[PDB]
């Protein structure tokens, strides 16, 4: 069986690919290396280095293979490049997306596994906590506007072609591969600077709040989306919050780091609060996560150390 | 004499609203790339680029020469059944366009920014309040109601990012002279068009949708308004009037003493069943209200497409 895996060459996209590689199945990656690496990608995999949004080569490469599913996690997924190009931000992002679902209708894709956002979607009004996914989105950021708007365009192709799908809406995932710029950039901006014995930046008071999901369980989300959860949207996250303040202390207890934060103004677009509630997914993907903040930071230490 | 950037100033509203500023004393830019536009419709008194909202080193040079104050954006890819089988190429121009305006107009210090919406496919398929306030959450059914919903909340982000000062008017199904027969209110050019030709009609299905039927010169009072009031809101602009596509029929045949029955086709998929706008806020915020029966406007419209 043929997969697509768009965004492959990334952090999240690339354990994706190795572990469908693992699983068997034939892997094809699209991936324009924006912000992947050529070091992520799987030896196993076909590899065609273009971008999402070239209605041709993406022609050619439905046309050529006829992927019977499509995971897409290619994305510019930094919330502040996002802001300061919106236009360039939503061609990948919505415009991309798009291209895909047209080809995936045209060559019979039996479902497409879209990767959002849990964080960028909700808004920064919310009242229920954990969050379900009845809470109506309110993004206030251009990832977060373009994430829903590909929500909506994802039901009008299962509406209007029957196209299967399912929605899966991260919380923060960190873990081994991830660079310093994504919903969880912080992780990696932490733990490299602390193992390096640098200043440590945190923002306003440093008590904004996140949900903090490790990498290899989004992964198995996603596989579980594969057989389950047709036509629906998923948090995926852990439903336990963490402050940038705690954060920190974990970090720097794991890294013997000994210096305290030095407190910078708060940045715009900050949203006070993030926790996903993840019932829905483990009731109908028979999801839950398995990897506890205090096992997985140590794995991710572990990885940025070999770095070094 | 003020600049103002009207786009879509060659089509069928942008065209009226053109006519209005310049007669108000007002210097026009016109940005429009003919793609459904005419060149019969553009004011000559207008300065008229032929280009792309897309094109971002264009819109560049624009903005930068001649600084509007304001902007009134209604340039669009409008046929809901073109957008549902090109979504890609209507999100390009809907989204991505308005996308493009916004940054130059954030750059250079625009005023303010007046959107031409959508309310009959915003408010989606299942609505059960009428007529309906802007109050109703979206669910957009089609590529286009997507489009602008996603543009509206990418306005929102520009107004909490830079200041920029908007109103969105979700207009109901707009008649008019010069309309073309593909828009929201499309099926008014069609019927007048063949019965003063004497030709068969066709209405779809039960002919028992009911739409709201607004006038053009209405809909540019609107916009006029929108310049010193209604900053940052959302407003329908209808008349809160339902009427059947069989009483449209009666009305057109009694105007232009057609005289023959109309052919009955197949229902089109997608055709939602039931659109009235509550126009209250815009009364009450904007002091609008339409001042063109149906019956008066009809006459107007079949003038104009007899001369025509
Ligand atoms: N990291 C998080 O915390 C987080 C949270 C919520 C959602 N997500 C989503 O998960 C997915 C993966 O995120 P990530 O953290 O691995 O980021 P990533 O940047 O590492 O992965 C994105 C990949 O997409 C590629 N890409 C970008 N634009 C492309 C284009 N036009 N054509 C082809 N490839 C393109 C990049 O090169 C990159 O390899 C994204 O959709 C992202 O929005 C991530
Ligand atoms: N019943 C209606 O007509 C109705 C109802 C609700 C909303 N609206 C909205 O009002 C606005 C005007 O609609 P209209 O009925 O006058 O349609 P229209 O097609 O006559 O006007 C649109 C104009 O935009 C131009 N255009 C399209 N793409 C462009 C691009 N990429 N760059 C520059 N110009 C481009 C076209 O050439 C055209 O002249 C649109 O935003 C539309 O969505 C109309």
């Amino acid at each position: 069986m043929n997969i697509l895996v768009t965004g492959g060459a990334g952090f999240i996209g690339s354990h994706v690919v190795d572990k469908l590689i693992e699983n068997g199945y034939g892997v094809i990656v699209v991936d324009n290396l924006s912000s992947g690496k050529v070091e992520n990608l799987n030896r196993n995999a076909l590899f065609y280095e273009q971008s999402i949004e070239d209605e041709e080569m993406m022609e050619r490469i439905f046309s050529l293979h006829r992927p019977e599913y499509v995971f897409h996690l290619a994305a510019q997924a930094s919330v502040a490049i996002s802001v300061r190009e919106p236009a360039r931000d939503a061609k990948t992002n919505i415009i991309g997306s798009l291209v895909l679902l047209e080809k995936s209708i045209k060559y019979g894709v039996k479902k497409f596994i879209f990767s959002s956002t849990g964080g960028a979607i909700y808004g920064e009004n919310v009242k229920v906590f954990p969050t379900p996914e009845t809470e109506i989105p309110h993004p206030i950021s251009p990832y977060g506007i373009a994430k829903y708007s590909t929500e909506m365009y994802l039901e009008f192709f299962a509406r209007e072609y029957g196209l299967k799908y399912t929605v899966l809406r991260y919380a923060n995932v960190y873990g081994p591969r991830q660079d310093p710029y994504g919903e969880a950039g912080v992780v990696a901006i932490f733990t490299e600077r602390m193992l390096r014995g640098e200043e440590v930046h945190i923002f306003g008071d440093g008590e904004y709040v996140r949900d903090y999901v490790y990498v290899d369980d989004v992964v198995r989300a996603n596989l579980l989306a594969m057989e389950k959860g047709d036509n629906e949207v998923f948090n995926i996250g852990t439903g336990r919050g963490t402050t940038v303040n705690q954060l920190f202390k974990l970090l720097k207890e794991i890294t013997g780091y000994d210096k305290e934060p030095v407190y910078k103004p708060p940045r715009k677009g900050d949203v006070r609060k993030s926790i996903l509630d993840y019932t829905k997914a483990k009731e109908k993907l028979g999801w839950e996560p398995k990897v506890s903040l205090e096992e997985g930071l140590k794995l991710t230490v572990e990885y940025f150390r070999k770095t070094l």
